[PDB]
DNA sequence: TTTTTTTTTTTTTTTTTTTTTTTTTTTTTTTTTTTTTTTTTTTTTTTTTTTTTTTTTTTTTTTTTTTTTTTTTTTTTTTTTTTTTTTTTTTTTTTTTTTTTTTTTTTTTTTTTTTTTT
């Protein structure tokens, strides 16, 4: 369960995950998450 | 009772191999330096009515050099073949889940002994 929370003062749009799938760990997900950023396979991310 | 044959582990130290300490080259990583975006206000630029004298298009006619034109022979175009690259099925490998089998390490505290350095 995400969101595309979009800004009212500005333009930028943040993702919010306000929940997680069944058995998946969380720091698994963050890790993940980081090699595809380091390895560009997902772009349009800024922070994390 | 004396004397004779044979067997191996040691005096071994040297050759071969292995193990363990080393430091050149392409791949990371922190820094400074240059591309982006949002506000203030600010003289400055720029949008929109009115008048005006202008200078280019439309009555009409003229020609000549680009539009007609036919035809030879080139040469780009197309065909077949083969190589190089791209892209997707296929396979392999690895990771995570939850109950099982196995293990492995770092420090305090005192007192006494080995074990190196001066």
């Amino acid at each position: 369960r995400a969101e595309v929370e979009v800004d009212a003062k500005t333009g930028r749009e943040t993702i919010i995950v306000h929940e997680i799938p069944y058995q998946v760990n969380k720091a698994r997900l963050i890790e993940k998450i980081a090699e595809l950023v380091k390895e560009k396979r997902v772009e349009g991310i800024s922070a994390l």
